């Protein structure tokens, strides 16, 4: 039985006593105990496949900072990895693919993985984490969006210019669509399995959508995330399960996204909170906005950025505080704790 | 004596018969003859220091596509290289620095290079190119903005998260300012020397400004580019010399930039041309907007993107067509030629 409501209420723009908080990549190297467990797993790849350890790292943050929500520890490339492509995580270079989807054949041959079957290990963690959280807080299930995933699947990893997907997009659009569509069906099944296995909320990372035109962003990215939402079950375990979409950088596309069906939209320090709320506030809840590097600042300074960001939004009800990007390994542990306390202490005035 | 006016007129929002065109990084590997001359120089570093060869590559594009303007071949890291920091161009990794500016000492010890003296080689190319262009087209002089330069000088090269400058920014702002200010003085001297040595126009690349807050973007980036403009000589050789500022991604900051003093603002496919013009059009001229990857498309398709982009703007007078980012080596030569002809042929209707 769940005790903390905040997160779930805020995403639904429902009154809360204080604003909720959670940090992207709260299960990361900035935590000494995290770096340890990761060494028990061997490589990141296996860490993400081990249910006991995957959970443990998801729990480490909650034992330091009373965060209103936890996000299963997994990888965005979970689905593409289960599509027979040769994916490895070089602790130096980066996520790489030996057989990147090139043309149409590559796409038609691409298979839809059974979440419970081939991706049944991320489902295991969900089950574990839920039983572990012992009702203390809601569990967030996640996945990349059809497009940013197709990026790595075509680029073969992380590209600095995405020179390939676009050569495809602008010269073989039917192919990119064949692909993106399959990826839509896939992740929809993928996300529902999480929801069924315990996920009480869910979020889609379209981390690269902002590298596109407003035309192409909508053609090849929004449409597909939208489909997921039209096909996700908004309810389970007697509760409405929330959905948050997040295109880093796409602060201007903010208007179209709201038409998505989705309950919440994520933001990054590139978009003004007030601005965003003034443009979609009464339509969708908003998630975080701070700059992760700000966590390097002295406690006092950080606190005033929580206060700054809390204003610009403030007055209402639909807000979940958060960073615009995951935490960087070098950030000090008690510095995040300062941040997590600033949002609670200083946001309570905007709910009275 | 100059014959082509287009570029210079358009930036000044003055009537032209057709819209002008020029591509960022038109002196690049996509040109077979470019890859050759680069091999004559040895490494990129020396290619940028050799006046004869630097010019030659700047001229290669004009012998294939009748572009309304040419940009001296040089590097943004010209100034930081002349500041005693240890900079090398690894054809694999990237621009690296052995002694990155770390704290205040690093900044106070940092020297202002005499353009004609220590950077007198980029001035040589200017003189050469101008005499080479034999009046056919105006020469653009360029440099990075104080901030994006301070990026490489602090990060030591290209960072994917700029994790360091920001740790500085948010924890040692006086230091980052000490730095940025010096960099402002520097580049101002740097750019004037180009203007004096033949540059008929000039442009500042703040390629990383968009990775910042709107608050910080203005504090640590705009202010400093602005200073340059307040200190650049808008006239020389009987002509008003134009100034173009360009923050890739900062399409939303578009309003503040116009208050800069600058004549033209650059854009990337992330910002809608029509939108931009509707927001600053009657205040500043705009430069390009297309996606470089679009050049992979079939001629017919490219042409319609020139036509699309020409609309959204169209009707007026203050526009210079361009890409939102340099050309990628793999783009076919006659494909750019198609693009360069589409802007001339199809833009002439918007000036009648």
């Amino acid at each position: 039985e769940l005790k903390n409501d905040r997160y779930l209420r805020a995403l639904l723009r429902q009154p809360v006593d204080v604003t909720p908080v959670w940090m992207m990549r709260q299960a990361g190297r900035y935590l000494p105990e995290y770096k340890a467990t990761r060494a028990q797993a061997g490589d990141f790849m296996s860490l993400c496949k081990n249910a006991e350890l995957a959970c443990e790292v998801t729990l480490q943050p909650l034992r330091r900072y009373p965060l209103d929500a936890a996000i299963l520890f997994s990888d965005i490339l979970t689905v593409p990895d289960a599509m027979g492509l040769g994916l490895y995580f070089e602790a130096g270079e980066g996520p790489r693919f030996t057989s990147p989807v090139t043309c149409k054949a590559d796409v038609d041959k691409l298979p839809i993985p059974d979440p419970e079957d081939e991706l049944g290990y991320v489902m295991n963690a969900v089950r574990t984490i839920r039983h572990e959280l012992k009702g203390e807080v809601p569990l967030i299930g996640f996945s990349g969006s059809p497009w940013t995933l197709a990026t790595y699947m075509v680029e073969g990893g992380s590209s600095k210019a995405f020179t390939v997907i676009k050569k495809m997009m602008y010269a073989d659009p039917q192919a990119l669509h064949a692909l993106l569509d399959k990826l839509a069906k896939s992740v929809t099944l993928y996300l529902n399995a999480q929801i069924k296995a315990g996920a009480q909320a869910v979020m889609i990372f379209d981390t690269w959508g902002g590298v596109l035109t407003g035309r192409d962003y909508q053609q090849f990215s929004l449409y597909y995330m939208h489909k997921i939402v039209d096909g996700l079950l908004r309810e389970n375990d007697g509760r409405r399960v929330p959905v948050t979409l997040f295109t880093k950088g796409g602060g201007q596309w903010l208007e179209a996204m709201a038409e998505t069906g989705c309950d919440a939209l994520g933001l990054d320090w590139t978009t003004d909170i007030a601005d965003a709320r003034r443009r979609v506030g009464n339509k969708v809840a908003l998630q975080g906005n701070m700059d992760p590097s700000m966590l390097y600042a002295p406690p006092a300074r950080i606190e005033e950025e929580v206060a700054t960001i809390l204003a610009g939004f403030g007055h209402g009800e639909g807000h979940v505080f958060n960073l615009g990007h995951g935490i960087h390994q070098d950030v000090p542990p008690e510095h995040a704790g300062v941040f997590v306390e600033a949002v609670h202490r200083l946001s309570e005035q905007y709910h009275r």
